[PDB]
């Protein structure tokens, strides 16, 4: 009686992997940095009741996962330049230029901006990818991150 909606979420450590997933799951932001689970949260997107099936990590997960989230720190210039490699991995474990991903910019809310949204926009666009400026902090864009995730695994496969 729902769909199974399988999400990971990688990119390097700090960024707020577990922030963001604990915003959605708690609707709580965790302060403190605790740097691998799975967590599940039904939540109805577009009238469908979605189970989404949720990996926070630091090949085994991207090659079941059926988007991903690529997260970065807009004040974390080297992880803006690590999603090159987050993102060449996912697609060598799939084979494809067509898997459903989002690019999300995190910690929107802090001032120390040296990733502008050019940079991110240039990127996603070259992906041909959406890019979702977040902060786990306010919950700005969080619920957006994930639902425009399940529209693009919906976009690319039937559910
Ligand atoms: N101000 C602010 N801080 C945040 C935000 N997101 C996460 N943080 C903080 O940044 C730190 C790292 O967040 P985490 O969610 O643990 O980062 P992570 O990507 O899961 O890191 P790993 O588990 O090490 O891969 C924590 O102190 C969070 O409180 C944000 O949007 N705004
Ligand atoms: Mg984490």
């Amino acid at each position: 009686h729902m769909t199974e909606y399988k999400l990971v979420v990688v990119g390097a450590a700090g960024v707020g992997k577990s922030a963001l997933t604990i915003q959605l799951i708690q609707n709580h932001f965790v302060d403190e940095y605790d740097p691998e689970d799975s967590y599940r949260k039904q939540v109805v997107i577009d009238g469908e009741t979605c189970l989404l099936d949720i990996l926070d990590t630091a090949d085994q997960y991207m090659r079941t996962g059926e988007g991903f989230l690529c997260v970065f720190a807009i004040n974390n210039t080297k992880s803006f330049e690590d999603i090159h490699h987050y993102r060449e991995q996912i697609k060598r474990v799939k084979d494809s230029e067509d898997v459903p991903m989002v690019l999300v910019g995190n910690k929107s809310d802090l001032p120390s901006r040296t990733v502008d949204t050019k940079q991110a926009q240039d990127l996603a666009r070259s992906y041909g990818i959406p890019f979702i400026e977040t902060s786990a902090k306010t919950r700005q864009g969080v619920d957006d991150a994930f639902y425009t995730l399940v529209r693009e695994i919906r976009k690319h496969k039937e559910k």
